[PDB]
């Protein structure tokens, strides 16, 4: 059948930024299900709220179906923004075509698509809710807003989790004291700034405060290599997503004066993949490439160009905010695998027929 990659991610509300396989497992039998031969499906209970494309925006969609199957093999596609996405050669893909006289959309089956093709992806996800937060003594913040992201945000690139101390570690003096300003803000209770053998940190010691991460998914060990965006980000309006991004950008930005793009190098290759949808919450289109640095392995998300730029600004033109966005990009397909070895694969059926999935977001049909 069309189906895709069992790690290929999936945006849902309910869990945020997960592999398919995963959705799959936590879902499968939550409903009426049915096994014939080599497929399986879950007609759910209720149904789990994925993105999708309908009335030109990328939305919250029903997704009532959850499928496993096998598939003899599989087309992988590689793009020029870095998304790389592993479906059945059946696959429909939504395509576009520079031509003589403008652009053409057909759908074409991902074991015809050639490098040069260019794929639909996703530049702009709609939605966002401030997320109420469910509950010695710190206050416990009750909505995810642009404070608690702003701080997020430094502890997510520059801090650790201790089971007794929330560091963050920057040689920037003014940037510890901005977030130590937020703690007293947030929680009622504020660190110390030490000068330790290799960098200034600002040391946070309360128990309660390091559990209030904890209960977001920060990772208390391996957090360079391992971290994820929470799922709470993920729902937030833009304006949070945004102080989340600047504050990241903030602690490991770099910025090529010439190329005119803004740099940042994760150790997480699940967050760079999460980052990538924050942007697209914020309409950026970001680029992804994975880079050996002094021999290892490190994740490079850039952001390029006046248009995605100046949406990160504090000071916008006022038209920024009139001009709505265009929703869907066409992505230069450099390279084209086929793969023959058979494997699972699994499937999402939505009321739209497409979903937003891919390391960074990518349209993908049912």
């Amino acid at each position: 059948g069309k189906a895709v990659d069992g790690n290929t991610l999936v945006l849902t509300e309910e869990f945020g930024l997960v592999k398919i396989k995963e959705l799959y497992e936590k879902l499968d039998g939550k409903g009426r299900k049915t096994v014939e031969g080599n497929e399986e499906w879950t007609e759910l209970e209720t149904p789990v709220t994925v993105y999708g494309y309908r009335n030109g925006r990328i939305v919250g969609i029903k997704a009532t179906h959850i499928y496993k199957g096998i598939s003899s093999g599989m087309i992988e596609i590689r793009t020029r923004t870095g998304r790389k996405i592993k479906v059945t050669p059946i696959h429909k893909l939504f395509t576009g075509r520079v031509t003589k006289d403008g652009l053409a959309l057909e759908e074409v089956m991902a074991m015809h698509i050639k490098p040069g093709d260019r794929i639909a992806v996703v530049k702009k996800i709609d939605g966002g809710e401030y997320v109420k937060l469910t509950t010695r003594k710190i206050k416990v913040p009750e909505v995810l807003d642009e404070d608690l992201a702003e701080f997020l945000g430094y502890l997510i690139a520059d801090g650790t989790l201790k089971p007794r101390t929330v560091a963050i570690y920057n040689n920037d003096e003014s940037l510890l004291k901005r977030a130590n300003f937020l703690s007293t803000k947030l929680f009622g209770i504020n660190g110390k700034i030490v000068q330790e053998r290799t960098v200034k940190a600002l040391l946070i010691h309360s128990k309660p405060l390091v559990d209030f991460f904890r209960k977001l998914g920060i990772p208390e060990s391996k957090k360079a290599r391992n971290w994820k965006v929470p799922r709470e980000l993920l729902l937030s309006p833009p304006s949070v997503v945004k102080a989340f991004i600047n504050a990241y950008i903030v602690c490991d930005g770099y910025y090529h004066e010439r190329k005119g793009e803004i740099e940042i190098t994760t150790a997480s290759e699940e967050g760079a993949y999460g980052l990538s949808y924050l942007l697209a919450k914020l309409g950026i289109y970001a680029t992804f490439r994975k880079k050996q640095i002094k021999g290892k392995e490190y994740y490079r998300i850039a952001i390029s160009g006046k248009t995605n730029l100046e949406k990160l600004g504090i000071k916008r033109e006022t038209r920024g905010y009139t001009n709505i966005d265009i929703v869907i990009l066409f992505d230069e397909v450099v390279e084209v695998k086929y793969i023959p070895e058979p494997q699972e694969v699994y499937d999402i059926t939505t009321e739209t027929h497409n979903f937003v999935g891919g390391n960074m977001p990518t349209l993908l049909h049912n």
